């Protein structure tokens, strides 16, 4: 029998809705390892950019990946391209040093 239990972590991440940022992207194998690192150690050095603010994110390697946040409630962390069209995309967690506001995120690995 299935039994509901907590299987995700809570993180306080800086949210960027105001500033244009140029961010690094990675090959898919490296982003999968980076998502494991962040799930264990947190998101220092990262900001979350909501999907409605996607035009704020520049990148020199559009063929490579960033951290995507997918789904409602408990969101999944998955490698995504910045052009990801999924209607389930909440936003991106990208390396940046800009100002923002603090928000809570309930996350697990895809």
């Amino acid at each position: 029998h299935h039994h509901h239990h907590m299987s995700s972590k809570q993180f306080k991440i800086l949210v960027n809705e105001d500033y244009q940022v140029n961010v690094p992207s990675l090959p898919i194998r490296d982003v999968l390892q980076e998502i494991k690192y962040c799930y264990r150690n947190g998101f220092e050095g990262y900001v979350f950019v909501p999907e409605y603010c996607r035009d704020l994110v520049d990148c020199d390697r559009k063929d490579h990946y960033v951290i995507g946040v997918l789904g409602n409630g408990v969101s999944d962390l998955k490698p995504v391209l910045l052009t990801e069209p999924s209607v389930m995309l909440q936003g991106f967690i990208v390396r940046a040093n800009c100002n923002g506001v603090l928000e809570d995120f309930d996350l697990k690995i895809a």
